[PDB]
């Protein structure tokens, strides 16, 4: 007994493993949030002393709103649309990774704050521009919250201050990008 | 994409083969509901023509009841009580599984009506005479509903009639056995 | 005894998901016709309605010849060499796969039948162009067999129409490209 | 590719593990063949010096004969039949598995060279009072081939030597037991 | 990338799981200490407050001196004979591990302070009239603590206990059992 | 049982398997010594008569002294600059492996003795260019010894050829390339 909880505590810890195996968000093709949580971590620690990294929340303005109008199938589609305009404007080696239903999040390697501060717009213009096939919407904007990733910074801090300016650029109009400590 | 789809899928697939290995009911101690399902079925098919398994649906009278007087902890000690009781009646190589919160599910290889009716009662009146550790109980009895595999049977039917027998014991006013096609 | 079977009957399912993760032929470096089919299946499904993928299939002429002429190491050459050009052709995001001894099959997402007639021609002139290192040929040449994945299409039923254009294009003198409904 | 391979030839041993943990013949459930070889090595090195196991190989007396007067789902029903016999027959502890479509293999820890004729005798008798219900069979016979494990002793070899005395049982009439040095 | 660290994180993951899959000491074929300690977490969590487990260390006495005047493997085989003997001692769902080179564990449950002071003594006599085979040797002895393991209970705490109680029966003379708290 | 040992062993297997998963040094993110071990053995199996495959081992030059004047981490910068350039230098498809702490080993695909001794050069004078940063690093440079691997070679002895040129080339001043049978 006590030997088969034991024994089928141990199956589930593989199953666990076998979830972390499954990385990615089929629908976007981004990874996902968990995935996204256990690589900030292990590059976080990579970091020398006096180096940082770019980290930002991109969130879709009023995409609630599209999915009423246009059926839930459209609203999809405007995700992966901004997952492939963000592969396009993205440079090899950072990481992408789709942190909400409405969400996702950004980190990249050694990246100065005016380096951050470049990507966000090149990124926020380019979904203004974009079309995405067979669904016909009014508008497209994003906003940003940004803030940066110093040595023996504490994650779940970081992803805060982000936020931070994230909502302060939801409050500033959206299609806005703002940042916290540069 | 459709090869990260295919790969996290295969991934999904081995996480739910290493479910179908967690074959046991921790609480009771017994195989759980859908370990019964596989084995019943290659038990059916098994079955050489003209030929039978026994198979009986065990259900514990008022068990709600209990848990609402005596608290969910106590409900589940009655459990371990019945579990431990029938274990005590049954011969090695009998087939006892849970098959619900308070449903129990039995299979005896090779045996007549007659036999079934006989291990039944027997199992009924054991469950009636038991006392749990450290839970006083206004009394205990257990319904069952029993009938036949038969070769070239259905599963699912074969299940339904035990169903049905265990509705009218039930309606009989409990602590009996009924059955169907004997 | 049937715990046992129910048991070894899930090793041996674990046995398969491991099978689904052997994706690739090791020979040319496609993907395997299993692999292709659990992808095609998932391509089909995420098909929108009134929409469409193109779907070839290929096959290289007289390939039993050349083995026979030249022993069947040549002929592994000839499959590395069809599959060397075929990935110079193909735009990133095709999928190629080996589905038989010397057939192979391509799936073009989103591709008008113009687009899969156009990307045929260019495969096909682009192997008849080659040559093999270390084996002299007498010449190359394949015949494609092409048609359209509709939404709602069965995907054997799909396979069956390109293996009636192939066989036409084999008729018809080899080293061409016929079509189904279109 | 190279990388593709080494990969995939990763896999295909995982399977060869699994295999390896499917270690019992379903039939007669008795231990396969080839757990039984990685077994027998096992208990072969714990063996002290100047110590003996036991060693039988047991053959059914016209077992192909069975198969065609009564068809094959009787020669299966025998088949179960031994293993039960013999599964009764047989002290804790004591190693049984199926040696061959027609042969099985025993090993006694610890076992005199007069234990082992002894066992041999038992079981061969129990196997012609022997009654396989669902199935009308005129004769019950088994021979026995057997010889001693000691020390530093290899098992190919010894293998040979009561397969030898096995033969020679099976041309001492059939319903023989013989023996190899001792 | 930082999710190549994380990739093989999880497969490292998976190697630890694996472990704790191997969970019995191949020389005795008792529970190893890993194994243990893990079914001991899981019984001092299921237990009722007001109620208990038994808990007993127990170490073979002389044992460095066995393997001095006899050798290795005659030392192995004093301790094969112990798990033997224990087996037969042992109700039916009682806990006996290794745990370390010489010295065992025991875990009663539901046991009395009464009850598991019974047992060990039953325990320390019957290894007391033992023989192991091979193997002659002079005299064998255990001693053994003993506690009681409560709800609330730290089980790093109740060992401790337990080690201290096994102490003063070694210095209180041998072939004894001390306790503490009971 | 015996049967214990051998289930055991079973797992055991597995875990190695598991580990022949972790396939690339994290560091630098290259493939690590046994993966390339691996695939080795696969191309020189690969390998047509009368043809043959490149390979080479690079040792960086005074490694050890840049660890001692600027610190560990900064050694550590320098094999990743070292990766990275080589990145860039490198055709699609040829195989660079750490080999140990501060060596590496190249196999180049069907390469000629001319094509070999090219791209070590590339390679050599690519890394003595490179800057690392962090990490001002005054000079860098690297030597390496190469040779060919042929059909019918034993790939230890292979890489002892590549050893002696790589020493010939320390003895001879560093910054250089010898080689052994070309």
């Amino acid at each position: 007994r006590y030997a088969l909880q034991a024994h089928q505590d141990t199956l589930r810890g593989m199953m666990r493993q076998l979830e972390d195996l499954v990385a990615t968000d089929e629908l976007t093709g981004l990874f996902n949030r968990r995935h996204f949580m256990r690589m900030a971590s292990r590059a976080l620690e990579d970091l020398l002393p006096n180096r940082q990294h770019g980290l930002a929340l991109i969130d879709l303005d009023h995409f609630k709103r599209i999915n009423d109008r246009h059926g839930h199938a459209a609203g999809d589609r405007v995700l992966q649309t901004f997952a492939a305009v963000a592969r396009s404007c993205l440079r090899d080696g950072d990481v992408l990774a789709r942190y909400g239903g409405e969400e996702f999040v950004l980190l990249l390697p050694h990246a100065d704050a005016e380096q951050l501060e470049s990507c966000c717009e090149r990124l926020r213009l380019a979904f203004q521009q974009a079309e995405p096939v067979g669904v016909t919407v009014d508008t497209l904007s994003l906003s940003v919250g940004m803030t940066l990733l110093y040595a023996d910074d504490d994650l779940d801090e970081a992803l805060q201050r982000a936020d931070q300016a994230l909502y302060r650029a939801k409050r500033g109009g959206r299609n806005r990008c703002d940042a916290t400590w540069e």
